[PDB]
């Protein structure tokens, strides 16, 4: 009901895709009975220090880099934990840092440097120190049709938009520390020209338009 | 405009440590600077045993958001939290363990209330490994035996401060960040302290104090 302000589910996806093509961010909500959380998403292709700074200012600050299994393997990033027993099996790899061009790794600029370094299609494992202050996530093969996570949503959006299949995500957080919920996510999107969409929107879009990716 | 001149208003090095200990006993935060030729960063530090949702929320608002839990090696061991990486090649060998979530009493783990729950669960000296799920959204750090007299890091400074204050040896830390995303330096750290009632001290302050009054912790 609140989401209708951003259009019908297909329109909501199209507007998100176009925002990403224009180098802008989007807000992605998962199922209400899952995390019921909204994440800011940026395309790595066009990622700027300003965008990263905004993400740190407005979100959890635990900025994650969503990668394909193939890119994660290229980087030799094993899962952070052999036996993952997190509630949602969040696919955290070992954390990373650019080995060149950063200092402590935590500044907005430094995180962008690390992210650009990792997402590079010609990247090598030795391009990244471990541990670091950027947190890669392995997207499941099949994307949101196989796992209904923001992780898959991020990589799927990039692929659907024709962009570098790597994106950054972080959870929108209210000033008092509680997580933004649907009305706050809607308001944020309207205030800051960021399309809002849901995982279910993406699932319907992909099935409807026969998008194999 | 050197650091010692700027910091003088917080008192002499010994006064600066004594004020930080007092703040922690009163359940307030402190701001800890490491060496200017090291990270040259200021971290907010809180004691775990008095940690509140509001304190955590401030860290999320104003710091990197990668909020770390400084633990003794014994505590990390009882939680089954070895180093995240066998062969750590990060710039200053930051002793990250794998990340953690409370097994019970949290949802996604990332809210201020959830992080506090996870941190208090992890810092409990009777905790068992099954009390935590991995990976998570709280990042534990293994402090070096010997504290700042073994490693001049915020990690050690955090645990040493709790011990010197007579609190349980667990604290949380996060790096203060400027609104433009850059990391806060001594002038901005000083202003933040005076805005948020946090005393400011340095690792060198701590080292000099321990050498004079607390060689063994
Ligand atoms: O918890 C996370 N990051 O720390 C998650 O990657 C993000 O918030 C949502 O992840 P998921 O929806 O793919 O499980
Ligand atoms: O990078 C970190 N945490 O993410 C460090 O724990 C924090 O910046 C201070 O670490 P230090 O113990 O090397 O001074």
């Amino acid at each position: 009901s609140l989401l209708a302000e951003f259009g019908d589910p297909i329109t909501r996806v199209e507007n998100a895709l176009q925002a990403l093509r224009e180098g802008r961010g989007v807000l992605l909500l998962d199922d209400e009975d899952r995390e019921n959380e909204g994440d800011i998403i940026y395309a790595v292709e066009s990622l700027t220090t300003a965008q990263m700074a905004l993400m740190i200012r407005e979100c959890s600050g635990i900025v994650c880099l969503c990668l394909t299994e193939a890119q994660a393997d290229r980087l030799a990033l094993p899962p952070m934990v052999v036996n993952n027993n997190s509630a949602n099996q969040t696919a955290f790899t070992v954390s990373i840092e650019a080995k060149h061009g950063v200092t402590t790794g935590v500044s907005a600029q430094d995180r962008v440097t690390t992210i650009k370094t990792a997402a590079n299609p010609q990247a090598k494992p030795e391009d990244l120190a471990r541990p670091g202050h950027v947190f890669p996530l392995r997207a499941r093969a099949g994307g949101v049709l196989a796992r209904r996570g923001h992780t898959e949503g991020t990589v799927d959006l990039m692929q659907m938009a024709g962009l570098q299949p790597a994106g950054v995500l972080c959870e929108l957080t209210n000033p008092d520390g509680s997580m933004a919920k649907t009305p706050e996510i809607i308001e944020f999107g309207k205030l800051h020209n960021m399309p809002v969409l849901t995982i279910e929107d993406m699932v319907q879009y992909r099935i409807q338009f026969d998008l194999k990716l």
